[PDB]
């Protein structure tokens, strides 16, 4: 099975972590994907020791190296800095890239993209919108990049 | 052959910041004998009247991070700029040298170890990461900090 | 019946609108408060005409003038600029102030408060944290400011 | 007697920004004959060794906004700074004169009319709001913009 790293800032808010993440994980898993979600995958880190921050950093770094694609939740103004670092790692490692934003605000300096142009550096010049999801219900669309990627095209 | 530093900042988005904040930093770096690639300057030959300009700038910045020796990332703001963060993650994944700059005294973090989100330090060592972390322009040329030591 | 203006950024994201806001609305309503939620209250605006943005701004401004207190959701780094404007209006108009933040990141310019000191300018020097709620489940606590407000204590 | 501008900005948080970005804006406003109240400077005499300093600064800033004639809000960033936004909201509710400054060319808005969150413009008129919206330091001096009309009763 293809491995998706689900990069989001939803683990920082108790309510967001509980209500927002599980539905996205389920949509992904219904496509046959193995989902790596960093907040859940790090729940067994000894939050006691002071080095936990460095341990989590390295664990997330390895999960990106070892995933097949990244599903980056890029809601908010601006998108979360941890998601962006992990997205930049994904781009540089030639992983598949999928972006999610159901926030309807536009926040960018260019007409082409709704966000800072670097978020799109790992996507094609034409047809990048096919990798850009704007609702949870769209994740399972057979006409979007995630489905096509699983099934060849 | 000079070492090449990609100077990643959000300062080009503001007319005033572009004019007054970047030159002092570029000059401090050039003083060390570094070749500075500053993405806003490096893309001023682009035709910003064509809609494809955004993709061309993305690919330029992507290529310049690939081709640099290290990144000097201005990570001021709450949060740090998302373009800088993508470029920083690229630099980490490609084993470039990493240097961080924050002269913002606000602390904005999940953890007690680091003043920012822990991912920004994933490419720095567990011990002694502070030596790569600059908190004022006047500190950039310090011979006790990681950028000078890396050059030599 | 006391009127709370529930100020939040959650109407900008489809998922956050449907999943995060109703639970907070219900917790406030269970205390016996009349909740004014600006995204719901503006859904009968004619959004085809360009001036809709001005109409929403004035309707929001009036709701804050006419409420008794503000319940400001100040998750995020930084908190939402619209919420902050409205918080600022509430402070100047001597409305009662209640803050909600279940995001565990600390992001502040000072040792005393968990956020930018100006968010607390309308709270008392002593006991400001009694107005600062950290989980949805805490909203109904008999020991916090909303309840004291409703029982005159 | 000079009109009083409260110059609200996040530039005091960064050593370089405080040193290089604020004085040119202060000078621009003073060139119009305005008295400028810049909160990072006005609070330099607070005793920052006592933990209550944050409460004293908050109250001092709150009082300055009550006592000013208008606010000049530097609303650069994505998003604009939350302390600036609180003070802007105070100024709107207190019927102060409102002037916004953004030389950030990123557009970051919920709507097609305004370049930023619509609530920042709630204190400005429906028509001609852009006359109060400055996009460069050099434009502060413009006799066609709101600061100058304000000072000449036009
Ligand atoms: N405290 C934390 N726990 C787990 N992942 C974290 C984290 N802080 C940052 N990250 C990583 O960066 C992203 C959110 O900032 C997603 C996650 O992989
Ligand atoms: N319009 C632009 N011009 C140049 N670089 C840009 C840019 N938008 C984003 N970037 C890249 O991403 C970072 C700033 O967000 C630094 C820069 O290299
Ligand atoms: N459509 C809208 N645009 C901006 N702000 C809005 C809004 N509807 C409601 N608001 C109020 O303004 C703040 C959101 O930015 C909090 C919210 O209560
Ligand atoms: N010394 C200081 N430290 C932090 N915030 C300060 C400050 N002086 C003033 N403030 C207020 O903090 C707010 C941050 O934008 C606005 C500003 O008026």
């Amino acid at each position: 099975r293809k491995i998706i790293f689900l990069s989001s800032p939803y683990g920082f808010s108790q309510q967001q972590k509980t209500l927002l993440l599980p539905p996205i994980v389920r949509a992904l898993e219904a496509l046959g994907i193995e989902v790596w979600e960093p907040f859940a995958r790090n729940n067994q880190i000894d939050f006691s020791q002071a080095d936990w921050a460095y341990r989590v950093a390295q664990a997330d770094l390895q999960d990106v190296k070892n995933c097949d694609g990244i599903f980056a939740v890029v809601n908010g103004t601006p998108p979360d800095e941890g998601v962006m670092v992990e997205l930049g790692m994904a781009i540089a490692l030639n992983k598949a890239i999928f972006l999610f934003r159901d926030d309807f605000r536009r926040c960018s300096d260019n007409e082409r993209y709704p966000l800072n142009l670097m978020l799109f550096a790992g996507l094609p010049e034409i047809g990048w919108e096919n990798y850009y999801y704007t609702s949870v219900d769209e994740i399972q669309s057979h006409d979007k990049a995630l489905y096509k990627w699983l099934t060849g095209m």
